[PDB]
Formats: structure tokens, C-alpha cells, sequence
């Protein structure tokens, strides 16, 4: 994926609710640093729904591709209010950005 393009997607669709940096603050949504390889609902210090805590998958390219297409379908009852990104290339670019940003 294209990290530069992914950053712009993130800014447009995600950044209002999420930070990515190490030590970044929780906002409407949890800080996303360290997500890759982590189970759902594991950012420290954030009140997740039980739905997000219980989903139990490991975040990575495959699961992010599916989630980000339609978040509430993947985690019904989530309090993340975002309808999804339909396009596969846009999700891949966003996920490439996330892989860099959330592991710096
Ligand atoms: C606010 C209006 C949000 C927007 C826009 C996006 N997200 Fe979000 N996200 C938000 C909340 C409140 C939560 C917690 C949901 C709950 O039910 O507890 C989330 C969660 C995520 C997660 C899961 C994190 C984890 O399991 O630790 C991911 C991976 C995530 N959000 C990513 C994400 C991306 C990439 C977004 C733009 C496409 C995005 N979110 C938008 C709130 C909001």
C-alpha cells in the first residue's frame, strides 16, 4: 500500500477520533499505537464496549481489511461510528500507513 496516500485517508476519515503515536491521547476512540499483532480491545486505559473487547481477533492486514470495509458488521454494537471504506485500494493504503505510524 501507499503510505503517503494512507496518511491522507487517515486524516480525512479517522484522525478526528484517533491518534497513532506512542503516548498519543485517547479521544473519542482509543490511541492506536501498537495495534498490529494485538487482540481487540487492548489499548490501555480506554473504556471499550464489551463488543469490541469480546471480538477476540488479532489486528493485522487481513482483519483490518475486513473491519474497515464495514466496522459494525464486523463488531456489532461497537461505539465506533464510521460506516466503512468500500474501496480495497484505499483500505490497503490506509492499512500500510497504520502499519508504519502505529509502530514508530
Ligand atoms: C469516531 C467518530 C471514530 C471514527 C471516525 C473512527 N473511529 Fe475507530 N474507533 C472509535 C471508537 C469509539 C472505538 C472503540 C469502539 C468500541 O466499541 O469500544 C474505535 C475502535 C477502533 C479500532 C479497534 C481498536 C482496538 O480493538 O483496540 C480500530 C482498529 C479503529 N477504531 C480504527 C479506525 C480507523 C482506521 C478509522 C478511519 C477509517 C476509524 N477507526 C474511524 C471511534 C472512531
Amino acid at each position: 500500500g501507499d503510505v503517503e496516500k494512507g496518511k491522507k485517508i487517515f486524516v480525512q476519515k479517522c484522525a478526528q477520533c484517533h491518534t497513532v503515536e506512542k503516548g498519543g491521547k485517547h479521544k473519542t476512540g482509543p490511541n492506536l499505537h501498537g495495534l498490529f499483532g494485538r487482540k481487540t480491545g487492548q489499548a490501555a486505559g480506554f473504556s471499550y464496549t464489551d463488543a469490541n473487547k469480546n471480538k477476540g481477533i488479532t489486528w493485522g492486514e487481513d482483519t483490518l481489511m475486513e473491519y474497515l470495509e464495514n466496522p459494525k458488521k464486523y463488531i456489532p454494537g461497537t461505539k465506533m461510528i464510521f460506516a466503512g471504506i468500500k474501496k480495497k485500494g484505499e483500505r490497503a493504503d490506509l492499512i500500510a500507513y497504520l502499519k508504519k505510524a502505529t509502530n514508530e
